Order: structure tokens, then sequence, then C-alpha cells
């Protein structure tokens, strides 16, 4: 995947931010 990796961390983003 290309923007794949980006999109993946896009996901991590909300998770890391959400669980704090």
């Amino acid at each position: 995947g290309i923007l794949d990796i980006k999109n993946k961390v896009s996901n991590l983003f909300k998770k890391i931010k959400g669980e704090k």
C-alpha cells in the first residue's frame, strides 16, 4: 500500500489520542 501507511497511522492517531 502507498497512502496505506499514512492511513494506518491516521488510525493510530485517534486511538492514541482517544486513550489517554
